[PDB]
């Protein structure tokens, strides 16, 4: 009886006698490093193994509680049940207090050539070495189930497992932060987070308390500008920049000190979504960024980034029109160039998200010899926070023994005990001791022992903001003047959409008032979208001067100062039964020749049949995979296929939506009839029509190089869709 | 200037001489005994000084204590460390299922004594205003996941009775997926985001869930429910509720009846359609939470 | 300059035997579990001091300050990491049995028990099954004293190839209560009273005897803990019991009812109350130290596992319920078959990582063993896993190295705090994506199954009528004691009740005693100044149990062996002692496996009258007579004279006399005894001139453990 | 230390630890939160007129006495301690 | 396992039945391993034959004649549908 067999112990095979996403050990076992090898000891191979209790007792029946009879009461003596339910009941741990939503990957870092002139840091000394890394990308505000493509700062945490200790570089994808002193952090975070009475809204700064805090704390305006820009909606964790933000110190073997700032520059370019696209994408794939990163590694489109340093000698500290210790200030790359000193590759997904990505702990305090802290008053406060928060998140002071957090060098000391103590110490637990000859022993500086650079300290104990910090507007202006006109419009759109969800009018008025101290056109345009009439005096408000000779800096604009990369992009191929198989085969081959992934979307999954009687596997439905999920759209020929699609509202909407989103659209042959029926205008430079599929695919790919058809922005507003 | 002033202690007013608000602000007239018990844990900060948790007045909430105004932060800043320590430990684990939810206060009255079937106090006297707290929830998603997903909805009612707190912990469909509790971790694991990548959020549309369904046909009935439009309700005010299990009621004679619990909504049973529900997760992931809160603030009180 | 260096970084070398970690002292004693533990071991020799992230530390003497005299800086991550770890070292202590000691060893079955059970660790005599054992008291907290009056816990973790099996028992064969629901009531009564948290490690207070007085089911185990069983000499020298009736199931599916026993190879021996209480003062770590040192000496703890085996059809043939945990099964009726042996042979390396963090639970059974319907045991099954969730920080406590099985443990469980394992396959059963591995195991392949016992009844809260017998087994235990053992029982009740403030609690307990034995009650009543009614004096007494009124095995000194080997003898000596006496005494002690400790007025070495130097084991003042089993005083004019000037050394003799211990006096040493206010020598005062002769006679007297006949005159001794 | 010993960062709400004065601030949540807050949880705010408010030193707001600080960042035992 | 799913299916309006078909097809269309989709559709043939056919069409699954002749469950206490 086969229905009965399902609720009885399963002692037989269950498997049948596009590839799905899988653990990194299954998909990319050949991608190795020393950290991954260290984690191998914690891995399990269940093939041929019995299901067991945690104590190792084999289970005979995983389908039924122990009861007083087949139809009776559950007995307390069923230890198997209670062990299973107990473990389940306590699966969850607290999420991070910020950056709760995140995704991780393994990889390695290599230094291009020894930096020994600037630092003694071991991981920057030898190009032949492959330093294992683990990286966690994240949003900021949302809880751990919130969507990926929200408007937010992105967090970017790199853990370097060096031989001289674990180095954490804990950054964001914008070069500045919202506030100057750590003591304000809970205030700012509370304001941005969902509001405390109702916990609304999720993943959005578009609410009253956030903008209220902004309008009262003008130090926030610079980083607000960044997140209102398209920087706040990145196309991919692979296509954003990274920044340590704070000034750090690097110390060389002679004791000389250089001020530095850390950068990550993406090899796959800097690319963003547009706001309406990003919103829709939270709807139809809240895991978009996370999935995209995972699949890019499985497809071999490995995230690659160049580590960069801005290097300022100690004597040039006070030579700028801002404080380099001010974390709301960036250092213009036209003033101090970014030296590309190394490269990091992420090439292996985790096997278990919770063991690896959820439990990993980064902290800015985790530095290594050769690097030191500056007096940045945000950074200083950050050093306390990370170890402290981990005490409750990871269950106590032994979270460094969790496999993903373990260093790959030794780490003997006199610390002991704590919850979940895994190491077994057998020697004296105090220094100095003679009973074990004072091992482990302090290491002299010349042998690599950590020492703080003897910076002078002069002042009076006080709580006071440094006067060198009172400049809230010059760098927001520099950011605005650096943007292209399209980029400025999206900035205005961000401010307008977010303020439009602010219920209290005076908050909206006070924020716009702040804008009048950054730029008058920006302020006025936002005021118009909000029905706010600016006063004459407000339009008379004094604007900040230039910064060390600079009015703008090309590097600050994403589309004018950074490349767009074709490789790894996604293209929707819209086809139904009756499609021309030669066209699909030629389009797919052309796209892959440029590293572009073509995905067939059809009215049903499984296989479609070509006009030649051949069967073509489909990647998904058009319903299931709307246009916001792809970079561009191509429709091949086939009389029966184009007619089927002309009767499909999703299909038609695809092309309307792709058009409105400024994306490339390719139409082969009779497919142009489908475009003609839509209330779209005459084909622009981002609409490509031809009849030979290979020649069409080539021109299409060439259009995709521009990322988005910006010129189309004006007419797309009017299109109904 | 007054830019300097924003980074100095704020001793002056900030308000210029309807948004969602806490219930004590908008509906202070809606009272029950439970809410009254809670009053003594409420705060009235008007006119009060900002203080540490030990009661010490704070003079400067804008700056860490440092060695000069451009100096190094000092370990002796107990105010900073207290403020940051509390913040660092704000989060507690989310519920392992039904992590995503929204709650409201209210009251229950029986229509007429049910003495013939049960001795339960809260079902004896129609004059008693039994306080309740209700938590509506989805099932699969974590606590930041969106409201209008296709899922079962949880529906948990806490009755604060004079003879004890009675919890009616049900869903919005009358059956469940599995028959024996030993399967629950297997079922939950199958529907939750998959363990390698923690994808997908708030969706049963993935391999492991349907792998389980195919191998466990007992699941088919509730699967039918959640694939229907019951899985995408229009509002928590417009769905049914079910204890699902048969319980017993024991009257004063010692006679047992088998019982099943239902909640029938006064505002009807209505649902989104799938495409509209998917679009709503994008433009208002807080839609049901917002709708319940606003419906109470408007006087469209949920009644069941 | 060198004073300055002590507060600067320490870059140079800084460096009869002391207690050391097991790896240092007994590395050759090994087993499968100790080998698994080796991965977690650390060797800091030659290694740099480092943070938890692996950063080398240059200066472990100073905080990072703004100047050598400045303010400490928040940026000192080394200081803050170091203090933070220290600040969070403590985890909750166990709710009961907080005070304990652990050791590793192994277990071997004598011959296959296949006839009665399928349990793997009882199948193959060539297998050495690793064990970890924690001994404990019950009431006291973590820092309380070892030699208190209390039940002793005895938890053995057997790391079998088919799973981890925990035998969580006590050193008496019954428990205080019948139903698990009463456990928090009983414990709260015995624990320190909730207002003032007084008293520590004692049941001698109002709330304990209040509960006893209202719950007659407790009297049986009370009788055991008021006896000398409540103050064992050593964890090596007490018996052990699982208490509950378990089931054993063989390959045919046949069920025998089973009760577990541990019988010590070194005999059963106890302290006396006065001595025990003194010992909590002078060495609160006495039992822990003694066990640690016995392992280092080679006097390895050894115990024989025994079973009482009852066929299923015999379950109802006794005058008591075998499911009742306040009842024992007399060994005259059902004998204990010794089926195996356990040897403890390795101390841990780190007390916290191993002894503190070990987790035991009676629900951790293995196939071949099953539970009975004993309502105490059924409640215990829930409690042990539940308690570990907070004690060890979550649901992954089985990944803590001491708690790991040595067999595989694949399942679909995931996550939880501090997850060490990294899983990469399907986390649900049934699955097809991984072909449903890991798979359920059929019963014939070792999958655990519950024996299909019949269940008939109504859902109810009710104590079974067959459980309602409170006094017969207490009376049997009383009647089986020797007369010295009966008096110590009386002294136990009288000393404890003497500290109860409310007199009606005292009278109520004595009234209970009148239902056990009238002269027991009368003797305690007299001690407490209580006048017994004549109605009370003739309260009815229970009858024999299956025609039994005494059971020799219930008496320690009449029913069990006393072993000379591993005992400790104080040798009182000062400068001027006869060196050849000492040599002859030591050689004789060693011949019988006894340990001679030289206690002297100063540490270091004493000089003999022959001019040779003798290494001292400690001072007289530091090692009082309660710490040794016997006292010997060698000859030597200058030594004896020095001892007679020493109040402690004179007191040493008086106290050992009062505590009924053997005292050997050589030659002029008798002068010392004669100068003391002590009666003339008895069978336990060995006097001689020849050292070897004297020692042989002294060892023979030791075999009797104590001079019980001295007890009456001992109460008049001013010591 | 008290974060783990007392179960989290609201140990000041355990009765014996509570102050007898007022203690309004913008802290929130944490394990076993007893108090129920209904006002703005950030400073500065305008939606509740920035209450609770910082207190001027002459109104009793805590201030650190401005002791001079002069030295070099260093880990060194003061010579004046070496006795 | 199938009588109550069938009862639910037959109590639905035609519109409601269509949305149930949409639920299974949309969800199963995001299932990568094809044998899982084919097995789920196989379970649907024991509930209602049109439901299975409508869903299998949307997944490109050809039902066998064996499957299309899979036995359906009878009425429940004489009930084939319930309005609630
Ligand atoms: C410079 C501005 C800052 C940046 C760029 C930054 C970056 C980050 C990032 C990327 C994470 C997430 C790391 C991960 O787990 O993947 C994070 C977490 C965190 N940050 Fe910040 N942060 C900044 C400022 C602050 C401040 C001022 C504080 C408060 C003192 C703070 C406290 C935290 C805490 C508590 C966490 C959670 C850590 C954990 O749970 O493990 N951060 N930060
Ligand atoms: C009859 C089917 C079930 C229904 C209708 C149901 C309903 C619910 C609901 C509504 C909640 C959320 C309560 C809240 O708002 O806080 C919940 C939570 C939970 N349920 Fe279930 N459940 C069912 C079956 C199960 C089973 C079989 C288990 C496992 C034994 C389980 C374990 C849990 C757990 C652990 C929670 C989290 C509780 C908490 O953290 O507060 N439930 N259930
Ligand atoms: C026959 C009666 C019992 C015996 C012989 C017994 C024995 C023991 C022993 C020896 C320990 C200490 C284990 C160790 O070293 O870690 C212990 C711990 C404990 N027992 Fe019992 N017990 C009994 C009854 C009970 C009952 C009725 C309960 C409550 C239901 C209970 C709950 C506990 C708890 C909670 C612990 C602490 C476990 C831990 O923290 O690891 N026991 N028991």
């Amino acid at each position: 009886n086969k229905a009965i067999s399902t609720v009885e112990p399963h002692y037989e095979d269950t498997a049948p006698a596009v590839e799905p996403m899988m653990p990194g050990s299954d998909k990319t076992p050949k991608n190795r490093n020393e950290k991954l090898t260290q984690l191998d000891k914690f891995r399990f191979a269940p093939q041929g193994e019995s299901l067991r209790t945690n104590q190792g007792v084999k289970i005979s029946d995983n389908q039924n509680s122990l009861k007083s009879g087949a139809r009776g009461s559950t007995l307390l003596e069923d230890f198997i049940l209670r062990e299973k339910i107990t473990h389940f009941d306590h699966e969850r741990i607290p999420e991070r207090v910020v950056h709760a939503r995140g995704t991780g990957a393994h990889g390695y870092f290599q230094v291009y050539e020894s930096l020994a002139s600037y630092t003694t840091a071991e991981f920057l000394q030898d190009p032949s070495v492959k330093t294992p890394v683990f990286v966690r990308f994240s949003t900021v505000q949302g809880s751990r189930g919130s969507a990926d493509t929200v408007r937010d700062i992105r967090g970017w945490a790199t853990k370097f497992y060096t031989k001289e200790g674990t180095f954490d570089l804990v950054g964001n994808n914008t070069p500045v932060f919202f506030i100057q002193d750590a003591i304000k952090f809970p205030d700012f975070v509370h304001a941005v987070k969902p509001e405390p009475h109702n916990e609304i809204p999720q993943g959005q700064s578009a609410h009253d308390t956030f903008w209220d805090y902004i309008s009262l704390q003008p130090e926030t305006l610079h980083n607000v500008m960044w997140v209102m820009s398209d920087r706040g909606i990145p196309r991919s964790y692979r296509m954003m920049e990274g920044f340590g933000i704070h000034t750090y110190k690097m110390i060389n073997a002679e004791g000389q000190c250089h001020f530095i700032r850390f950068h990550w520059k993406p090899v796959y370019g800097v690319s963003s979504l547009i706001w309406d696209e990003a919103q829709l994408l939270t709807g139809c794939d809240p895991d978009f960024h996370r999935r995209e990163l995972w699949e890019s590694i499985e497809a071999g489109d490995y995230p690659e980034y160049e580590l960069g340093l801005q290097i300022i000698p100690e004597e040039d500290e006070h030579k700028f029109d801002f404080d380099i210790l001010d974390p709301t200030k960036l250092i213009p790359e036209s003033l101090v160039p970014v030296h590309l000193v190394g490269k990091m590759v992420l090439n292996r997904n985790p096997d278990n998200y919770f063991s690896e990505t959820e439990q990993v702990a980064f902290c800015p305090g985790n530095i290594v010899p050769g690097i030191d802290f500056s007096d940045d008053p945000l950074l200083q406060g950050r050093l306390f926070s990370y170890i402290d928060t981990q005490i409750s998140r990871l269950g106590g002071v032994n979270f460094h023994e969790i496999p993903i957090n373990k260093p790959i060098c030794p780490f003997h000391n006199h610390q002991r005990d704590g919850m979940h103590r895994m190491s077994i110490s057998g020697t004296a637990n105090y220094e100095p001791n003679s009973i074990n000859n004072n091992w482990p022993r302090e290491a002299p500086p010349t042998e690599g022992g950590f020492t703080t650079y003897p910076q002078p300290v002069n002042g009076y104990k006080s709580r006071k903001r440094s006067s060198t910090f009172i400049d809230f507007y010059s760098q927001p202006r520099l950011f605005w003047l650096s943007q292209t006109k399209v980029e400025q419009n999206h900035i205005v759109g961000g401010f307008s959409f977010e303020l439009g969800k602010v219920v209290r009018p005076w908050i909206r008025e006070r924020v716009v008032n702040q804008l009048t101290y950054i730029d008058h056109q920006l302020a006025q345009s936002v005021a118009d979208n909000l029905g706010i009439k600016l006063s004459q005096e407000q339009l008379k408000h004094p604007l900040p001067g230039p910064i060390n000779g600079l009015s703008k800096d090309r590097s600050l604009s994403m589309y004018d100062g950074h490349h767009q990369i074709l490789k790894s992009r996604q293209v929707a191929i819209l086809a139904a039964d009756g499609v021309c198989g030669d066209a699909i085969d030629n389009i797919m081959k052309t796209l892959k020749k440029y590293g572009v992934h073509g995905k067939i979307f059809a009215p049903h999954v499984g296989r479609i049949t070509s006009l030649q009687g051949n069967e073509i596997e489909v990647n998904g439905t058009i319903e299931g995979n709307p246009s916001v999920m792809v970079d561009a759209v191509i429709i091949p020929d086939g009389e029966d296929s184009i007619d089927s699609l002309m009767k499909n509202g999703n299909a038609k909407h695809y092309v309307i939506q792709a058009f409105k989103h400024l994306k490339a659209i390719g139409l082969q042959g009779k497919a142009f009839k489908l475009y003609d029926a839509l209330p779209l205008p005459k084909p622009d430079e981002g609409i490509v029509v031809g009849d030979k599929a290979a020649d069409l695919a080539e021109a299409f790919c060439n259009v995709m190089r521009g990322h988005r058809i910006w010129s189309r922005e004006s007419v797309a507003q009017e299109i109904a869709g």
